[PDB]
């Protein structure tokens, strides 16, 4: 078979020969029990920076042991690029959230043996996937192979905004000292009112991991979690994101993007918003207005924002979220640390196995059975 | 009487005018139960910059109005300073170890009146506690006022260190985008092994705030913790610190500085260190051989050195770990949030209502009885 693998570039200064450290955690499940991948073999060290050029998520050995074809490329943009040229062909395609090969209707139509859509990373947005159903296209994501990662950001990034860490460290770095210019605009964060739009496996990690921190956690969601979670973590429920706003210190975006969620945060709804508030959004960039919430923190409506995802996407060099005041933002690179890559890394890995050996596709990595076993 | 009260300059765009929130988290306890400050009454809004030249610790109004004489100055350092001047007759000096007023045993002697020596803050380590002691001066710290405001700036500096955000932010801020050169060095924390060296106020609030992040949790101190909280937080206990650095991805100090702790982290102990190992201090900056934490960053014997403190302090303009590489330094701040300054600009006039009411101050607060009740 031909896979085709769209990876991001490598480091501006070479693909890493060492690493900062030896080895990898040892993580058995995900919260609530879900097996991590369990892929036959696999061919590298975990660790080892696979989601660039360089790294072919450490599939070549295994695919081509197997008589596969694996074409890696990182130019995936517009009719003339590796991508789309290669596609015509490639009975499988893999890529990454993080630098997505998008799947349009186009692009489908014009790939002619295509079979998988594999997002090596969670979820499907770069897929068409009424496209997809109509070619018998089987979809499938490596899910909660980044969840925590993801959650871990969104923590790290609450901590920082309002403690004031990005500014307080410029002073350091720069010779500063100046107590009072680092700490006028940093509070602790320790009983503050936390929200979160959705409480899916990001927003339930974030929600445990700001519990000890003894903030009033609050969310919403399409439906409400059970009882014993809401009891083990005092959540206030709210019915909508408007309901949820008003009352809360620090709002963060864990849901998806929608016809009906975009722009979801604009400058009319940040009037919702306590004076002050933080936002951080690991979710996606149009879930918000850029310029509104620009304005926003111009005005001090809100006393921060961060997050690793921008519209667009690569964000432009002067995308104004790069140098508006208080912002915390990070390219788009949640899921994509080392520790991540190993994982998806070993899911992608798994799903072509079961793929090509003709063996079911775990039920949970499958977003639209094409002619796959689930 | 006349209170000598030494605060850090305002900021350097003036004294605030406006903050970025009217008000802060309502918190009765600290946890184990000790209550947040009681004084008769506060002069401030909570929220508003008290540790700076012009916040006063809010305490002019309460002093004046009681026929007594407050003097703040920034200016504390050397015979000719205004704090050194008008040491000779002050009944009551008061400093932040932001910006501490030594009282030294010839500070001491100079000072005829000195009668009570007070910490806004924790701790006396400015303070020469034997010349209190043969002077009958009553020395007094706000316990407990921003513990907890450390222990959140711990656990963000952690995550930030291991997920690499202080550098995938700078690619941000300067038009970059550049994912692998951001996640090339970045890792989530989940399951790594966490230790503290002490479990006190910080190390603790630092554990269980680590705890649903899924690590590892390792401590060693003087003596352990209950059983019980061993047991809630399924700690590891080392006999040493030597013992416990080897296996730990992240070690964090939240320990005094003593005789025998200094330079406790040096050239050698590096050694016993994990190849890319994390360490955060907000303890004290001699804790660590300067050039030694310098070494091993260039090395990669540590791939991570974050906190607020440092020798000597404030950091000379050309200080190396402004610069080193994996750095997530702050100037020294973390316990002068606006939060924690509106606890202890309270508990400071507590004590100093007490001190002046011939009521007893806190058995919690006193460091050294002088001539006040307990």
């Amino acid at each position: 078979a031909k896979v085709l693998c769209v990876l991001y570039d490598d480091p501006v200064d070479g693909y890493p020969k060492t690493y900062a450290r030896d080895d990898l955690p040892k993580i058995d499940h995900y919260p609530g029990g879900q097996t991590l991948p369990t892929p036959k073999a696999i061919d590298f060290t975990p660790g080892q920076l696979l989601g660039s050029v360089s790294g072919e998520l450490g599939l070549r050995k295994y695919l081509e042991s197997n008589g596969h074809t694996l074409v890696v490329t990182s130019d995936k943009d517009g009719p003339d690029s590796v991508f789309e040229r290669e596609l015509v062909d490639a009975d499988v395609v893999i890529s990454q959230p993080f630098w997505p090969a998008y799947l349009t209707p186009e692009r489908i139509a014009k790939a002619k043996n295509l079979k998988l859509a594999l997002t090596a990373g969670i979820g499907s947005d770069h897929v068409d996937l009424q496209s997809a159903i109509d070619r018998n296209v089987t979809v499938a994501e490596v899910t909660y192979c980044n969840s925590i990662s993801v959650a871990e950001h969104v923590v790290m990034m609450i901590l920082s905004l309002v403690r004031n860490y990005l500014p307080s460290h410029e002073w350091a770095r720069k010779g500063g000292w100046n107590i009072a210019d680092c700490v006028s605009h940093a509070y602790d964060l320790e009983a503050m009112h936390v929200g979160t739009v959705a409480a899916g496996r990001i927003g339930l990690a974030v929600l445990r991991r700001l519990a000890p921190f003894d903030v009033h956690l609050h969310y919403t969601d399409r439906h409400r979690l059970p009882e014993s979670v809401e009891k083990e973590l005092n959540l206030t429920w709210h019915a909508t994101r408007e309901d949820m706003y008003p009352v809360c210190d620090v709002v963060t975006l864990n849901c998806p993007l929608h016809p009906e969620t975009e722009h979801m945060i604009n400058d009319e709804t940040l009037k919702l918003f306590k004076r002050g508030a933080y936002i951080v959004n690991t979710a996606r960039g149009k879930l918000c207005d850029r310029d509104a919430v620009a304005r926003a923190l111009e005005s001090g409506r809100l006393a921060g924002y961060a997050g690793d995802v921008w519209f667009p996407q690569p964000a432009p060099k002067d995308h104004p979220w790069r140098t508006m005041p208080y912002n915390g933002m990070t390219p788009h690179i949640s899921g994509t640390t080392l520790t991540a890559q190993a994982r998806y890394a070993a899911g992608t890995r798994e799903i072509l196995e079961c793929f090509f050996e003709g063996r079911p596709i775990r039920d949970e990595y499958l977003i639209v059975q094409g002619g796959a076993l689930a």
